[PDB]
DNA sequence: CACGTAAGCAGTCCGCG
DNA sequence: GCGGACTGCTTAC
């Protein structure tokens, strides 16, 4: 097999390697790489390296790291520029692993571990590990066991061994429901002192090295908590055994408000899932424990225990052991749902980087840019300083607050990436520049072409023609890559709408789900089986449709992300090849070409109206246009329809063989205009909107830019079972509306939306009704806690103090003296609760960790002083108030003549 | 800790005769 | 009572 490296470090001259040889076994290796890097040089001089302007270039070979790293800095001292790879560890792999890596993901470690430490006296600070840990959890990938390494004996009470029988039992028989798919792969071992246990960890660790270090807050806790109680016990050497090249560093991860301390294993690459989840995810989350995570991506039930984690190791240890296998479990499931280590893998790999470099798209596209200019003997810049200078972005139309019956989008493929290829906007294809005109002079066509020999952006900036740049190439191959997985990803979407629908009619049978790849449109065959199957296999069906969505959607939108991400990074003062030229020159263009297709869609459609001046396209945001379709439904006449899915096949068929090839038309004589090197501007209908046929529904609404709502028939070419709600910007889609009043207004939406403004009074009044009875974790606001100690003046709201810190600071004087209470985390998310006036928490509002219930000592009062008014009418009145004034309707009925007979 | 800008709403402070 | 200036937070792209 092709070797492929495992992880990399520079230590001093020397190049630390852990990899994977050609027979698939793990090794370690220190090379004393001696790097290279570059100066210029006379043209007079033979050479056959060059910079990305095509100035030679002299290679400096240098007799170890530490000369090159000095050569660099005397370079500096005389004022010239030190071009090459700086980052040394990046040159050796693209010197070792010189061709397109084949990783084999069976072979690499990937640990995922989880620990318990007993704390009496509050949260047991990793940096001080004052207390024993007294349960570790770990699952090693290679061996597919949960290593299970449990304290009996500790300074907070002695315990017996933890029961497996008892741990697989129902919790109904007292049993812990540890999942039986795992029961077999558990291997248990007891402690009588934590010495011992560590000890024995340790010579775990080194026969079973991870080379992927996961799990929950690791990297925060799991990992300098270990490694800090080992140190304090055993002395440094020994914690450094944690490292499989014995080196270690405190790293200080500095913020805009403060700063925190974790531990860098060399050796060793860690992906804390909570940073995996938050970078690739695309949710926003009121909380990030474990519990309500898992809740929400796997829909298993909270983990239930009696009185605080502080006691639960002395009351019920046997529940206390069962509880961390099943965390680590968890983030294993987690995984196997969205994939993320298999993400970070691919990027990493691709890229020839340390896997945690994933985290960074600076990094990775540096990676990148460098393999690929060095194949053709390229030579990068030097990273420079620049400062911090703001530049403009996309255009969005201001729309017209009103509901809008029948709506048509259409959106732009991968803009950004698009616009980089087609204008070929790159460091080195920089050309030069021509003089501006006002925007709205291109726009409409009446501006001077800018370049009958370059390709143009309407910011000024010109580009070679007669080769692809370096940007483009690189992005392209992302681009492509992205193409594919989002290509499964509809495919199983529409797989699952196929299921839906046979999901009405379900057979009376006892049979098996179809063995179906669900990356690829169901044949006919499995059509006709899928309609002889029972219910049963249907939604198991339908389960493994959803699971393979996901893994595309994983797949598509973080290699989505990472092009866009170049574009963004061409706009970074880090990135090396920083530029607002060219990062005005994407954006700029953008604008033009939304407000360029606006004005063309605009005339293609008053013509086959017949009318002059008239507005078809309501909105746009970037790179999508919203269509007005009322015009074309009334052109054929409603009554005309069979059923809503009649005028939808209709406005599809519009949408794909008239609007379509006039936008095409549209944009192809804009690139023309730009004399740009390639048409890419691919602008194709995304959905259809409407109200039900027949019905009172309103079919959509704006309130302004970024904030409407639509109910969809079709997306992107998929035919919905049942109509779906595509609300964006409004108040269901935020986290910070409380839960059931996300699930209210989306209600209210839907009836406004679906059924019309008599179906939304019925439910208003209901709602209005019946709120008070709301669990009060379902009815609280949430928000992010910064800055909590720049607010606090003895323990009061100082000046311009923020209404959540405000509750932050009434919370911490109800606790006040409690060791045990649970602390509010500066600059995390905590539930807030307005409270009503002569309460005895002696203010507004109160506010406690998300995803917490409240301590017990003030729920009462809290549930007992909730101002209820004042929570319905700024969660829920005020944002319905906006959502109809803009529809035009009312939630309340107007009286009326015929009040009362 | 980790790419970019545009832009919405909550809330504070305080003007506005 | 609303709005501008401002901070804070959160989305859409
Ligand atoms: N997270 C982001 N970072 C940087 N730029 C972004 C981001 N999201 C969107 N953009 C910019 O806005 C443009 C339009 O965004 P949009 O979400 O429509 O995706 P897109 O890149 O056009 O991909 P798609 O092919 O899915 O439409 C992008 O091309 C760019
Ligand atoms: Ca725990
Ligand atoms: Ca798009
Ligand atoms: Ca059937
Ligand atoms: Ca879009």
């Amino acid at each position: 097999m092709k070797e492929f490296y495992l992880t990399v470090e520079q230590i001093g001259d020397s190049i630390f390697e852990r990899y994977i040889d050609s027979n698939g076994r793990e090794r370690t290796r220190e090379v004393e790489y001696k790097p290279s890097l570059f100066a210029h040089c006379p043209e007079s001089q033979a050479t056959k390296y060059f910079d990305i302007y095509g100035k030679p270039c002299t290679r400096k070979l240098f007799a170890n790291m530490r000369d090159a790293s000095q050569w660099i800095k005397r370079m500096e001292d005389i004022g010239l520029e030190a071009l090459g790879m700086d980052d040394f560890k990046l040159a050796y792999l693209s010197d070792t692993y010189n061709y397109e890596i084949k990783y084999d993901h069976t072979k690499i470690r990937v640990a995922n571990f989880d620990i318990e430490v007993t704390s009496p006296d509050g949260f047991p600070e990793p940096s001080q590990a004052k207390h024993p840990i007294d349960a570790i959890t770990h699952y090693d990938s290679i061996d597919d066991r949960f290593y299970v390494f449990d304290l009996l004996n500790s300074p907070y009470g002695n315990v017996e061994e933890w029961s497996i029988e008892i741990a697989a039992k129902l919790q109904e028989q007292g049993g812990d429901e540890v999942p039986s798919e795992i029961i077999d792969k558990i291997i248990y071992m007891p402690f009588d002192n934590e010495k011992e246990l560590l000890m024995e960890y340790l010579n775990f660790w080194q026969q079973k090295t991870p080379v992927i270090l996961t799990g929950w807050n690791v990297e925060s806790f799991a990992i300098p908590y270990v490694y800090n109680r080992i140190k304090n016990i055993f002395g440094e050497s020994t914690a450094k055994r944690l490292s499989p090249h014995r080196k270690t560093r405190v790293k200080v991860i500095e913020n805009m408000y403060g700063s925190r301390e974790i531990i860098t294993l060399f050796g060793i690459s860690v992906l804390d899932y909570i940073d995996l989840y938050k970078k690739f995810s695309f949710t926003n989350q009121p909380s990030y424990s474990l519990d309500y995570i898992s809740e929400f991506e796997l829909n298993v039930g909270k983990l239930k225990y009696d009185g605080p984690i502080s006691k639960l190791r002395e009351s019920n240890h046997q529940r206390y052991i069962s509880y961390n296998i099943i965390a680590v479990y968890r983030v294993l499931q987690i995984d196997a749902k969205r994939q993320f280590i298999n993400l970070s893998l691919d990027m990493g790999y691709y890229a020839k980087i340390q896997i945690q470099s994933v985290f960074s798209p600076i990094k990775t596209w540096d990676a990148i840019i460098f393999n690929s200019l060095k194949e053709q003997n390229k030579v990068i810049p030097q990273g420079r300083s620049h400062p911090v200078q703001p530049y403009p972005g996309a255009f969005v139309k201001e729309p017209i607050p009103n509901r809008y019956k029948y709506v048509m989008s259409f959106d732009l493929t991968s803009l950004y990436p698009s616009i980089i290829r087609q204008v070929n906007i790159s460091p080195e294809t920089i050309a030069g520049t021509f003089k501006v005109a006002p925007l709205h002079d291109y726009i409409n066509a009446v501006a001077e072409r800018p370049s009958d020999v370059y390709s143009c952006s309407p910011n000024g900036m010109m580009y070679y023609k007669d080769r692809d740049g370096v940007v483009p190439t690189e992005i392209t191959k992302v681009f492509n890559q992205r193409k594919e997985h989002k290509g499964y990803m509809l495919a199983a979407q529409r797989n699952g709408e196929i299921i839906k629908e046979a999901l009405h009619n379900p057979n009376l049978s006892v049979d098996e789900p179809l063995d179906v790849d669900y990356r690829f449109d169901f044949s006919d065959e499995i059509k006709e089986k899928i309609k002889k199957l029972s219910a049963k296999s249907l939604n198991e069906m339908l389960f493994r449709a959803q699971r393979t969505e996901v893994a595309g959607m994983t797949a598509q939108i973080n290699r989505k992300l990472l092009i866009n991400s170049l574009a963004g990074a061409l706009g970074n003062v880090w990135f090396r090849y920083y530029d607002l030229r060219n990062a005005t020159a994407i954006t700029t263009f953008g604008q033009m070409a939304l407000q360029w297709i606006e004005r063309k869609v605009n005339e293609y459609l008053n013509e086959v109206c017949g009318t002059e001046g008239e507005a078809f396209v309501l909105y746009g945001d970037t790179d999508s246009i919203y269509v007005s379709a009322d015009k074309i439904i009334d052109k054929v006449g409603e009554s005309k329809f069979r059923d809503t899915n009649h005028w939808v096949d209709f406005l599809d068929k519009f949408a794909r063989e008239r609007m379509e090839p006039a936008i095409d038309r549209g944009f192809r004589e804009m690139c023309e205009y730009m004399n740009n090197k390639q048409h890419l501007m691919f602008m194709d209908r995304e959905a259809i909107a409407g109200p039900p046929l027949g019905s009172k529904g309103i079919g959509g609404f704006w309130t302004g830019k970024k904030r409407y709502a639509l109910n969809v028939w079709d997306m992107e070419g998929t035919r919905y079972a049942e109509p779906k709600l595509k609300i964006m910007g409004l108040e269901t889609q935020k986290s910070s509306t409380p839960k059931a009043v996300q699930k209210a207004l989306k209600e209210c939406i839907r009836r406004m939306l679906q059924e019309g403004e008599e179906s939304l009074q019925e439910y208003f009044k209901e709602f209005e009704k019946e709120f008070r009875q709301l669990n009060y974790i379902s009815i609280a606001s949430v928000s992010s806690a910064n800055n909590i100690a720049k607010y606090d003046v003895g323990g009061f709201p100082g000046p311009k103090c923020p209404f959540h810190i405000r509750g932050i600071l009434t919370y911490n004087r109800a606790i006040k003296g409690n060791i045990d209470a649970p602390q509010v985390v500066e600059g995390e998310k905590v539930y807030v609760l307005p409270l009503r006036e002569g309460n005895p928490f002696g203010d507004k509002c109160i506010a406690w960790p998300s995803g917490t219930e409240i301590t017990d000592l003030i729920k009462d009062d809290v549930l007992h002083w909730m101002d209820y008014t004042v929570l319905l009418e700024k969660t829920f009145i005020k944002p319905l108030e906006g959502f109809t004034s803009a529809a035009k309707l009312d939630y309340e009925k107007k009286a009326s003549l015929f009040d009362m007979f």
